């Protein structure tokens, strides 16, 4: 039975899961005692072993999972259905009718990523259990896909289930002063798997076309690809929006929506529906013996988290569009993602707006927060944390400053309870980071990166590293080749 726990609804889960991993990765770069100019960012407060603060994982969990709670009012059912049948026919104009078929239990397999957790059910990472050249998993982790895929074909619907834990990553002091950490939800490799199996094949096809739809998941923003979603912006009203909580705001009437464009290109089939039951059905998180079941919103962690996310988008923008025209008496004649221009990955976005909408902006945004979400124009396009850069080689997409040098001042490496700490870390690899750091320097020119030169070479001395890209010409030239290679 429920019983509150912390003031969150709670049940017993019948297992125990484990607590929430100590300490953190993160260590400061020992060339870097000292504070630097303009620095924005430290590791997240990780609770007991940490002596900047005095909040706890459990609380800061708690705090993460609150939003959860509460049910989110979502779009009302006839407009949320025009909506949705303006997302399947734009989609289905550039990716066509065709039906992708499930995916073989050996090819879902091959695509789990072998560098995360199995979830709350089998410890460990997938990487543990994979035999590199059997070419398959083995031992309890593919015993566990096993009953679950047997499971699936005969309709019987994984668990929705998530091992819940923080986010070990740099974050704004003055969201780490707040007590804020974001929510890790780990997903259960069975439900991943199930999902893969369902649903890659509609992903990869959108993907192919990236970004003539509005799921702009997997562009390459040090590409080709970046350029046409620049050039797709000319014409418009440029709105760069950021939504706060999206994933906690997200409602499940669109969620289910999304699940069911996703499904109209795919073959049917047990697997594929089984697959929209468990991720249309409320996220389960697991902690210690107990776990949280979702009133609303969606887990982070959940399979194809991007996609569904940039589908349940362009619903709630369409329906936040037509709504606007129909309530100033308006028609709408066109598709919305053609007189419209939209770019999502998930939560993130540019909006393209004919001017006719432009007009009529105040009210858009007054219905997507209706909606229960949580939301004026630019020049300047700014999406995956890129600003769109005019350089004297073309429009780049370019990664703020302080991303770029706050990796020389943190590394992640050896847990610990002390980030001033030394650490241990392979050398290749942090100079590999440092080389890319460094081409991504270049792009902004020389003045710019002749600052975050002397910075790698400070790091490298201290960190004891070696590194080529400290040179401008070799940094633009490298930048480049990643460029114009899709590499």
């Amino acid at each position: 039975d429920e019983f509150q726990w912390k003031g969150l609804p709670v049940v017993k889960s019948g297992l125990d899961v484990g607590g929430m991993p100590t300490g953190t990765r993160y260590h400061r770069s020992p060339a870097w005692p000292e504070e630097q100019p303009g620095e924005t960012h430290a590791p997240a407060p990780f609770g007991s072993g940490d002596k900047r603060y005095t909040f706890s994982q459990t609380e800061m969990l708690v705090n993460g999972l609150k939003p959860y709670t509460e049910p989110t009012a979502g779009v009302p059912p006839q407009l949320l259905s025009r909506a949705v049948t303006h997302v399947r026919s734009y989609i289905e104009t550039i990716i066509g009718t065709h039906r992708s078929p499930v995916l073989t239990y050996h090819q879902a397999c091959e695509l789990l990523e072998r560098t995360t957790s199995c979830g709350p059910f089998v410890q460990g990472l997938k990487g543990d259990y994979w035999d590199e050249e059997q070419q398959q998993y083995t031992g309890v982790l593919a015993n566990h896909l096993e009953q679950a895929w047997d499971k699936a074909n005969k309709g019987i619907a994984p668990r929705n289930a998530y091992k819940l834990a923080l986010k070990d990553e740099l974050r704004p002091i003055e969201k780490n002063k707040a007590g804020k950490r974001r929510l890790l939800w780990g997903c259960d490799a069975a439900t991943t798997l199930i999902a893969t199996a369902a649903f890659k094949a509609v992903a990869t096809r959108l993907q192919v076309v990236t970004p003539m739809t509005p799921v702009a998941v997997g562009i390459n923003m040090d590409s080709v690809q970046m350029q046409v979603m620049n050039d797709s912006l000319k014409g418009g009203v440029l709105y760069c929006l950021d939504y706060s909580k999206w994933d906690s705001t997200q409602n499940p009437a669109v969620t289910a929506a999304s699940l069911a464009i996703l499904e109209r290109f795919a073959e049917p089939h047990p697997i594929v529906s089984c697959a929209i039951e468990a991720l249309s059905s409320p996220a389960e998180g697991y902690v210690n013996d107990i776990k949280f079941v979702t009133r609303g919103g969606l887990p982070s962690g959940m399979p194809f988290t991007s996609v569904v996310n940039s589908i349940n988008h362009m619903i709630y923008v369409a329906a936040a569009i037509l709504q606007a025209y129909e309530s100033h008496n308006v028609p709408y004649t066109g598709n919305v993602f053609q007189v419209e221009t939209i770019h999502t990955y998930g939560d993130d976005c540019m909006y393209s707006v004919c001017p006719a909408t432009a007009s009529i902006f105040h009210t858009v945004l007054a219905n997507l927060t209706s909606y229960g979400l949580k939301p004026k124009p630019t020049n300047t396009p700014v999406f995956l944390k890129r600003t769109f850069t005019q350089t004297p080689h073309g429009i780049r997409a370019l990664l703020d400053i302080t991303s770029i040098t706050r990796q020389f001042y943190w590394l992640k490496a050896n847990r610990t309870s002390d980030p001033s700490s030394p650490p241990a870390f392979d050398r290749q690899a942090r100079s590999a980071q440092l080389e890319n750091a460094l081409a991504y320097a270049s792009q902004h020119g020389p003045v710019m990166f002749d600052t975050v030169r002397q910075i790698a070479i400070k790091t490298a001395q201290g960190e004891g590293l070696v590194l080529v890209n400290t040179n401008y010409d070799q940094a633009l030239a490298t930048y480049n080749a990643w460029f114009i290679g899709g590499t």
